[PDB]
């Protein structure tokens, strides 16, 4: 026997979307492990630029397209990061090639 029940459903007020919308313009948390980094990037969408977080510097750090490039790229730039530093902290940003925001689904 049971017997009780509820239910807010209460979310979205005044709010209409088309397609799910629900993603960070831009991470600039931190990446423990290359798997890490990985799941991080694929929330962003490839392609996914990986700078140092200790420095960074678009001239001389790597970019990845797709899980194995985050790797091979998050390796040696957490590599460099704990020479050029000390630290291995690395970090995930949007890569655009265009100056336009397409943020959504792509060709592969």
């Amino acid at each position: 026997g049971s017997s009780g029940s509820s239910g807010d459903k209460i979310e979205s007020k005044l709010l209409a979307k088309k397609a799910e919308v629900n993603t960070i313009p831009g991470f600039d948390g931190v990446v423990k492990d290359a798997e890490e980094a990985v799941r991080i990037a694929r929330e962003i969408g490839y392609p996914v630029m990986i700078k140092a977080s200790a420095g960074g510097g678009g001239k001389g750090m790597r970019i990845a397209w797709d899980d194995e490039e985050t790797r091979d790229g998050f390796r040696l730039s957490s590599q460099e990061a704990a020479s050029s530093f000390g630290d291995d902290r690395l970090l995930i940003e949007k890569f655009i090639d265009n100056p336009r925001h397409i943020s959504g689904p792509s060709s592969g």
